[PDB]
């Protein structure tokens, strides 16, 4: 008995290979700008641009041609549209709802996953509506999140992804989608979303997010979201939490998603550009997700990877 | 879970092609396919097999030609099965270790021409015996376990000498994986893999194979599942690098228990009769061709790492669309 | 230690045999024609005939004499009786309800399992009522399925078997059976029914059926149907899904059924007729089910097998 | 599950005979039955056993006659228990390996006459010792473990020489399964099975057996269950092909743990006193005869593969209706 | 390594002994006759007598002195008091209710466990009220069982033990006990009660009882009764079902009881009287229960065993 | 379960003494008690131990007198701990195997007088070394593993020669259980049990023991639990018949994991400091005496089969009421 034997030759290695990454596993997050004919580079994320809707529709031709199953939209809210009440979240003319209708019309088979969250619409930037002590009120925030989820479903979104970490929001959003007849709008719960330093570059583009030290607690997060009606559950961030992906997949045997966040992408790309890491690291970082038990991966590398995989 | 309707509606992920693709748990690729091939003596020879429509016995020169195609489609390996001329079949099965045997020649030829292509030889003696039973017989007409194994060792080494990267003892004698592993090791063939036919049942699904090659006390009872786990545990302990379940689809439960219990490289053979019944149904217009991919997907879903299948070329063609 | 020892002799083999198939495991599916004195051979399924009720009652004498515990009825709906609303599903004079009353009268101990499904009664052939996009509406279809299940129970059926793959239908049907006093009508849920090519010959005789790639998902299907009140759960198709039978039996320890579908039967019979497989394959294919954990098997071979087992 | 009344009503499957049959989890067949038989010296001899009503000690000629019936009913095997003439009982138990001993003769006779019928011999020395204890005694009056085993090996080989397909060391010495396995192997008896009496308790349920054959520091404490799993694990490691729990019904929990833990061929002995108490109750009219099948079903339900039972013939008769 | 070592000497055997039977494990079932100064021997159960209440109170002095924790009462209903409606079940002057009040008064620390069942009060002997087909109606029987359970609690019984095998009866009885303020009356559910031949002698003294072949099904029985509020769960019969005791204890880790039924006692006693088994078999049969995972044992041997254990 | 208030009220079983008794999961008996005893040289000698109030060092004659009482109360065994005169303490610890050592004499004396009473000797060398460390020291002042074991083997045999039914290697060297088992076996002492001190921690709870007998690189880190399972697995593999956790109450979790993982005879030592802190609190009137039974119940509840406890006599007295 010697484990080096199946490694000796590529064919044996290929036969015993436990996981394979394909384009079916890739979800491309995209930053969406208001206006027309807008493209902006993000210095903290090389190779990634914020795009106005007209320019998103053009780039999406190639994403659809590459086989990318879905996009996750993250609108870039004009400063003037942020408020205490986060009303723009549910504006039928907000960027996300306009972008959803445009993409659903132009590319009917492309999955659109919208972001249900109040932080892009509050002046203070927090994931909810504040009480008089500056604490994010859970239930009152959920009422706004519910209206937002409904406006996404009305715009045609096949998937709504509540990223807010309010307790009970998955059931509250499900109940509203069910009462309104949006029977088939999927809910992708950000179940175990951690208070992480890896988010730094997304912001350029503790009382509610999880403590990085906690593993068991993630299981209780996901059990609640499945009970409350999530069709998919997600871990965020990604690589730094692969152990959490593995336990969530092993324990619940449900569709499990993972977000390779902006910071993870920045780190990898910076190292690649400096010549410190070979470009093959991209596919390796993506394989790690599959190996850990992810069914799908939100990654800003989705285009580059779909290109390498198509060849 | 406490997943309850209508909060939970399992049809939502199924509503669109994109979400189905995102949640799809298993996918078959060409890296999962092994093509078994019947190899003739001689030159410019092909023969059709009546009970295996579309499958041909091939002389080595013809095998080299088809293999060109198989390599381009990305098939990682072949399992070679010689078709022994009746003259060379003896009482003591010496043609097995003959280094000018079909297997050994076919192996040298493919190893020279396609270096990256895996070759899996058959370590057995039923194809080299007049009597046609799996090993040397005693006077009662019953397979001797250990006498059978002195021959098997010799055949195994002859294959490694030919360049075979994998030998596959299909005989179902006890303790043979260790005996061959020991012989390969001390002879210095430390990188030759052993793919044990661990859970091999006494099945009616083998009918057409006997027609392909010209030919219960050792093979497993179809009723038994736990027994299969004891068989596989002994072969891993004896040094098997990979273990196999045979037949295939009729034993998908075994594949799944064997994978769950050992988390070892696990292989399954879609045998001749499985191929014949699918193909016949496809030819009568009773089933659609997409049944081929479905059958193979089932193996992946059950936990198989690789699949020995006569559909390997068609499946590889279909996967490339 | 040598595992060949208990195989050496038939008596030891018999002692250590882990599973045995008996007639108690066999359910015969039967195709039922309208009219009188009708018998039709099915070319895609040799040895199987569609039968009018009068002829079904005659053949059932031998099925009862052989010990076959139950029949599963599949009516062959006249073209003219198919409609958009699938109303014939719940017709007290439909074939299935007439056939049930006739069999319950003539053979009171023989189990009758009816098929709760809309596909034999829709002009478009889909398992439900369509919305204006051509998608099978879940809840509206369940209302029709409920009326059908009630009409089967009124006809005397001891078991109703919802084959439709609508979410929630098992609980909706249970609730209606319980409210109407049909306290003991069993519900045999088709829990994990896959979108399969093996069904081709039944049709001669994706958004709701399961993807063949998915295993874990089958567990969630069956957990819901048990919670919703199924007395038995079923996997369909059969042989190609024995791994699913095994996991369902191991995980839930509930009465587990499997359908050896028309395609599986065709494949086996064709091969037998061509001389490619020995006839002993029939009992081997049936044993595989038992070994995998099935308690019962719907098989078109039920008659042939009960004959081989009686000897 | 979240199975809740009234959505879930467990009586629905029980409402009709047909649904009960469909969901029935276990079924007893004749393939599960082993008939233990007390074998006399001599010719045209039968003796009734007072504490085992309906069971007869049988000379070999009589055993051959009854076995005709047992074979026709499909009983797969007998467990032979010789009734040693008091003359042949010695200090060093040499009658054990005597090839004209009852067991060895009875075995040759059944193996010649009914070739397909399994014979399971008893490897022990309590029946061949003046003292009546299970093995050679030292001067303190206590069973020597390893000295006992030098005799057992010899008896075991004498049975295999007679044609016994299974030997069953019932002694409860440690390390004896390996010692016998080693001796059978090197003597070339590679297909003789060893059915280890693995979990054998110090039970009051054995009373009548001592009456049948004329006759705590080794047998297990009735209070212990985990201990049984350690006993069985050692016997499998030592080469046992099958393991047994004895007594039976009073230890159904052990049968179930032993099956769940090892997934190995597991046997259980419904001992003399179990038979006597059921039969006596049946004769007094206190229990119905259907108790026989119920008792046997319980073993199957618990996980037993085979059952050593004095009811084997009656049960086989009842199963055929 | 040799397992015979700890067996060599009694002290080691005693140290490693995994289970011990004590009097705390014993519940004595008792047959109660109407009238005064009545004692009747039971030929099918030697050493056991039916007793009128006055004579039960006398014998109970010795049962209490021996440490027997509880009695299970089984009234011997006068023929004239049996009816179609089973009304005597809930009669405040029925034998069981009179016997309960008398024992609760005289021996306040002795546990009384009453039998909630309709079979001793129906003219036909079945465990419920029949419909017009001769089938035991489940829900209607539960209404009578509920009134009976209430009459036991009013008489002072600390434990009511529903032996009837009606689905849902444990929750229905719990709900009624809770609504009436009988907050602490324990419910000992006969969860897995099998249709058994071992009951023959009790009768002297299939559509609702379990099939002896079924194991898994017992787990579903007990899961329902725990969910519905049972404080204790029981397997009946005993020895023939020790595998069921073991799995119930392992799976649920709840207070588990077992009934060594009349037939088991008869068999053992007959054999002892004929000299076929030593008297030590009694303690061995009782130890088997403890070893299998029973917390308590209903046994007619409770007196004899408490005597052997006291010495 | 889906057990929910108010359908489920866990106080109902607690409402009366009878139901509490019926559901009581564990019960302590005298069969669970082992009395450790400090044994003096000489005659008519008793000494009080300041840090162990109520416990006396006893010359063998006095030990024989008290043991009368211990045997009548049903205590199954004693664990002997000699108190070595400072003269007999050497560099190479030879007093260990001296057959006129306290242990060996005390053992012969109890084995003759109370044949049924179990004696568990201490196989160690810290009590026989001038330096006071557990084994022969090298020049760095660190315990040599294997040199220590050559002495231990010799002490072990000397105890078996004295009649000790159990030896208990308390040293915490690796591989010592196998070395002693091997030596006992080949010397013919096949029934001497080995009770391995498997999970023995580097604890502050041992303070008073050192006072009782006059006296981190080997003992386990208190922070570690998984490590304990690896220790116990090696000792079972090496032939231990019983394994022990020490200290006790501060390690009840270890007792529970060790029992759950191996289902082997598992013992726990309520060490000197556990005894001292309870007893002191009882003497100050801070805790009631019933704490003794509570502490012992906890061991049973945790899964201990037997408990080495200085409270053994008081507990046995209390259990008899
Ligand atoms: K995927
Ligand atoms: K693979
Ligand atoms: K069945
Ligand atoms: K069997
Ligand atoms: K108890
Ligand atoms: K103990
Ligand atoms: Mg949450
Ligand atoms: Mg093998
Ligand atoms: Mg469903
Ligand atoms: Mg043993
Ligand atoms: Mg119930
Ligand atoms: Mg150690
Ligand atoms: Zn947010
Ligand atoms: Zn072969
Ligand atoms: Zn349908
Ligand atoms: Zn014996
Ligand atoms: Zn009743
Ligand atoms: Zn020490």
């Amino acid at each position: 008995t010697r484990l080096r034997r199946n490694r000796r030759d590529d064919f044996s290695r290929r036969l015993v290979r436990e996981n394979v990454l394909t384009v079916d596993d890739l979800i491309l997050p995209v930053f969406v700008l208001d206006g027309v004919n807008q493209r902006e580079s993000i210095p903290s994320m090389p190779g990634v641009e914020r795009l106005s809707i007209d320019q998103l529709l053009i780039e999406a031709e190639e994403w659809v041609a590459l086989g990318i199953p879905a996009l996750a939209l993250f609108p870039v809210t004009p400063v003037e549209k942020k408020s205490l009440d986060a009303a723009e979240a549910y504006n039928p003319e907000g960027i996300a709802q306009r972008a959803t209708r445009a993409l659903r019309e132009r590319f009917p088979e492309l999955g659109i996953i919208t972001d249900v969250a109040l932080d892009p619409f509050t002046t203070h930037g927090q994931c909810g509506i504040l009480d008089d002590d500056g604490y994010v009120l859970n239930d009152v925030s959920i009422d706004v999140l519910v209206r937002q989820a409904l406006s996404h479903a009305e715009a045609g979104a096949q998937v709504v992804a509540p990223s807010d970490m309010m307790d009970g929001r998955i059931g509250a959003i499900r109940e509203a989608l069910e009462s309104a007849g949006h029977t088939n709008v999927r809910v992708m719960a950000y179940s175990a979303k951690y208070a992480s330093a890896y988010y730094g570059p997304f912001r350029d583009a503790a009382t509610y997010q999880m403590d990085p030290a906690n593993s068991d607690e993630a299981l209780h997060e996901v059990a609640a979201d499945l009970a409350e009606g999530a069709d998919m559950v997600m871990v965020k961030p990604g690589m730094p939490y692969l152990d959490i992906v593995r336990r969530v997949k092993d324990e619940f045997r449900a569709p499990t998603f993972v977000y390779q966040v902006s910071g993870e992408y920045a780190m990898h790309m910076g190292a690649i550009q400096n010549g410190w890491l070979a470009e093959s690291v991209i596919l390796e970082s993506l394989t790690a997700f599959k190996r850990a038990g992810a069914d799908g991966i939100l990654t800003y590398f989705a285009k580059q990877a779909a290109e390498q995989l198509r060849r």
